[PDB]
Parts: structure tokens; sequence; C-alpha cells
């Protein structure tokens, strides 16, 4: 028996109860880990209100790094690296909120002996998520210049961080003074408010570039910046639209993909840059060397014991935390 | 004083004046060219009816092959290899239908001794557009396989014999089994009806690759293949839309591109891969060494006397002509 965080009903933090759990088995694949640190995040609190559903009752939370106590059938050598003892972080996790949880080994990484477990767990994924955004959907390359909207947000930061170590200038836009020396301090070259009119803002950013405009720009806003973002593209650079945190971009005439300069556009999801435990593990390796190096770094700002993860969701929707949140069991 | 073909009213093939026109001088960084061959192409005919506006009077037509008789002011040869007496091509003439005319150096290019200047004038067009979507837009490899729509189209032909070429399998659609035929000896692996459903079509497409789909396609068609086209591709593959033929493609939910594997959706247009003459040289020199090692044929299907570029166009209009036409003034 252990202790959890189990959901029954969904709705606002209250539903959260403390309770006792059994012990998790690992089924087909799938690793057992005694979690030493627990990540906090949005989509969490969308599963607990029932505006992402899953089957009920669930013990919540995606998020962990632990180590691994055992292994379920079907976990081999001949497909992990993976092995008992090893301390490991997971962002595909079923009931993370607990002492311990599963997780498929395929979406399993190792963790370095010099990043600590709850920095592994407040960076896997959006660690991933600047992984595949800079190496694959447009590979930077020293010398470039990239613009990365909300540059204080957990993804944003570690894109600019990245970028910059990358040899690649970053140009970036948040919406206050305190979130504007975030994105400085993480390495924006540039810090710009949100655009207000397309042809306005693309005009600065290539005024910024010498009239060349950006190589590629990195939306995760979508709404509300996606027609500065493609106005401010240089010719054929690559619009990476991968959220819409203000919310969804209307549908995209392709004549205006030919006039912004015979640019490209894509909408990607980490889902396909996850497809085998090889490409995880690479990215996840590229990810840990970085932060072992100290070339990117994630702010811990708030940590809570797991019996308080109520109170964790509270402070996380009321916006009284900044860095990321985790729960330690 | 020469002559030449000059259209002082837009209209239907009637307004084709063959007429005694001044000997064109070269302006800044442009090329007198002694005309070999002349292209006829239905660009020309939108020209003629006023469909694409213009000055007039004008002489019409853009692509000729022939001499270079001189230089205008501001060509050096520290900007072009292009000197008095070389056989070169051209798709940026002004004035082609005539026995002279004028084109930039930077968008003309030499033709090999064994390239005829009849396909060199033939080609240049469809030939540079071929190679930037084959190397540029989505660079093909030895392995991959490609959509080409309306593969017996004189794109879709240069596309299908080069992808091959490379050692890409190229799957076609065309609306006959005359056109079946042609896109087969053009190399084709495999020729498709044009799609009645998207799904449908997508399905078919993904059983002949396997499961996986194709890493990129190329559409020059538009409104009755797009959606088709999105349907049908591999994970992170290239959408390049490069023409509308059947029409234009509505607007594109941004989604869209997320579930069909994260690909990539462009639009590309040639000004945007000829942007100096070093590029427009290289891609000219890579097609022409291809039309000279017989990897790309360009058949010349209707041979007119200048004068009768009346009847060239009243042929071309009514599909008379099967393969290129040209005019030898």
């Amino acid at each position: 028996s252990m202790h959890a965080i189990e959901v029954t009903e969904t709705g606002g933090p209250g539903v959260l109860r403390h309770v006792d759990q059994p012990q998790p088995q690992p089924g087909h694949g799938e690793l057992l880990i005694k979690a030493e640190a627990i990540g906090v995040n949005f989509i969490d609190t969308y599963f607990r209100s029932g505006q992402y559903p899953r089957e009920l009752p669930f013990v919540i939370g995606s998020e962990v790094c632990g180590t691994v106590e055992a292994v379920g059938p079907g976990v081999t050598a001949a497909d992990t690296a993976i092995s008992v003892g090893d301390r490991v972080v997971s962002a595909s996790a079923n009931g993370a909120y607990a002492e311990f949880c599963t997780a498929p080994a395929s979406l399993t990484a190792k963790v370095p002996d010099d990043v600590t477990s709850e920095v592994a767990a407040s960076a896997l994924l959006k660690g991933l998520t600047a992984h595949y955004l800079l190496k694959s959907v447009y590979p930077v390359k020293r010398g470039d210049t990239v613009l990365v909207h909300a540059g204080a947000g957990g993804v944003g930061l570690i894109l600019t961080q990245w970028a910059t170590h990358l040899g690649v200038r970053v140009i970036t836009t948040v919406s206050t003074a305190e979130k504007a020396k975030l994105s400085k301090d993480a390495g924006a070259d540039v810090v710009l408010d949100y655009p207000e009119d397309a042809w306005q803002f693309a005009g600065r950013v290539r005024e910024l570039t010498g009239g060349t405009g950006v190589q590629a720009v990195y939306d995760g806003v979508g709404a509300t910046t996606f027609d500065a973002s493609l106005a401010s593209l240089a010719v054929r650079g690559t619009l990476a639209l991968f959220g819409a945190a203000s919310g969804p971009v209307p549908p995209v005439d392709p004549q205006r993909l030919n006039a912004a300069g015979s640019v490209y556009l894509t909408r990607p999801s980490l889902f396909h840059f996850t497809r085998t435990g090889e490409e995880f593990s690479w990215r996840a390796a590229e990810l840990f060397d970085a932060i072992g190096n100290e070339a990117i770094t994630v702010a811990v700002g708030g940590r809570y014991p797991l019996a308080d993860a109520l109170r964790a969701h509270q402070d996380l929707e009321a916006r009284k935390t900044v860095g990321s949140v985790v729960l330690l069991p």
C-alpha cells in the first residue's frame, strides 16, 4: 500500500484526495518507478477538471523522476538501456502523484548523475519539445535568427537558452516587464511586445534582421500572433506552429505562404517526434547533456509534499508560482 | 529591322501581328540574343488575351534559346560566365517571338553543346521548376517515394523522370489512358486515377507504400487534389503546392497539418528560387547536365516558322499539340 492522489470525480482542486492506494504493478512494456520528484503542470488540471476526459477513478499526473524498482513483461535489454536501480524520468507515466507509478520504457529516459530529480521532472516535456523544434522541425544553425513567442513560458525559456547555446540569435515576445527580464536572462537578444498589427510587427523584425526576416518562428501562442509570425519570415523560412495558447489559428489561405516568401508552415506535436524508444532516448540524452553542462537551466519555484497536491493546484491556477512546481513524495 | 510578333491590342490569336520591328538594344544587365528556338506556352496566351496585364504594345513571349549577339551596360565577366557568341536560354526574355530579343543575364543560362536549342527553349522553365521542387523544397533522396499530380503535364513529366533518375519511386495521377502511358514512359512506378475521395485515395497510396505514405507530394493541381495530397503523406512529409490548375485551394485549418502527421505545407514559386544569377545558373546547369545525359527528355511535338505564331496559338489552345511547341525564326 502507498500514498497517492486519486480523482474519483472531476472538478476543482477539491476533488484531489490523498489516499491509501495499492502499489502498482508494471504491465507489458512498462517500468515500475519509485518517485523522487513529481511534476505539477496545467495539463494535470485539465484532466482533474474533466476538460480532458479519461477513465475514472485515476491517480493524477504523468511527469515523474525516480528510480526503477522493477520491470514489466516485455521489457528487455535488447530494447532499452534502462535497468532496475536507474534514475529515470518520464512524461508518460500513469499515476505520477504517488510514491510509485508506471511508465512505458519506450517513453522513459535515463537521468545523468549531474541532473537532479526535480529538474528532470520539471524539464523533460518542455525540453523534448524544444529539442524537436530546434533539431528536427527546423534544424537551427549557427548564425540563424529565430523568433520565439511567449519567451518567459516553459518551452519559450528552453527554446531561447538552447538556441542561444547553438549560436542562434533569439528575438522573443512577452507581455510584462517581469517576463521581459526572465526572457533576457534566458538569452533573448531582443525582447518585444506582443504584436498589435502584423505588418508593423514584421517591419520591426525585419529592421532587427537587416531586412531579411527570421529563419524560423516558433509560435506556441496561435490566434493572436500567427499573422505577425507569418509576416516576419525570411524567404523559405519555417513557421512552426506548435501551440494555441491564445486560441486556434483560423484556416490559412495557402497563397499567403507564397506571398510571405515561399515559406513552410507546419503544425507539429510531440507524438510524431517520440515514435520509438531510440528517438525518445536521443532527444532526452541531448536535453540532459545540455542541462548537465548548465547550457539549459530550469528554475524550480515551488516544492510541496505529495499530500499538499491540492494546495499546489490552487497555487498553480492562481499564478502564485513562478518557475516549475514539484511534489516530493 | 527584324521580324517580330507584336500585340497592340489584347484578344484572341487574331491579335498576333507579324511585323517589321526595330532590332532591340540591351539595357542595363541585359543580353541581346539572336533567337534559334522560341518557346510557345499557355502563359503567352494569357498576356495575349489580357488576362495577365502588361504595357501595350509588346512583342510577345519570354522563352528563347539563341546566341549572345551583344551585352548591355552593367554586364561584366565578374557577374556572369556568359560571353558574346555563347548559346544561351532564358524564360525571362522580353519579346521572344522575334529574330532578336533581350533578357537579364542573371536569369539567362548557358546551353551545353549536347543540348539542342529547341529542347533548351522548351525545357528551361519546367526544368528549373522541377529542380527547385526536388532539390530545395523537399530534397529527395534515394529510397523515397513521392506523389506527383498531373503526371503527363510539362512539370509532372520532368519531375517524374528526374526523381526516378535520383532513385525515387514516383506515383502519379492522370486523367486519361493516353496520359497514363506518357507518365509510365517518364518513369512512374504506379499511375493512378485522380482522387474521387481524399481518404479512399490516401488509403490507396498507403497500401502502395507499405502503410507509410509518401515522403512528399508535388501538387500543381490544387483544388481537386489538395485534400487527397494532404491525406497521403508520411509522418513529417512535405506537401509542395506549386500550382492551382484546377482552381485555388480553400484556406487550410493548421490542425489538419498536425492530424496528417506533423507535415509541412509550402506554396513555392520560382521567383524565390532564382534570386541570384549564381542560384539560377546552378539549377540550370544541373538541368542541362541531366538532359545532356538523356536522364531527362523533353518531347517537341510542333515546329512552326515564326510567321505562323497565330497558328501555333490556335493549335495550342485547341490541344492539337502533344509535347512542346516551338517557333523557329
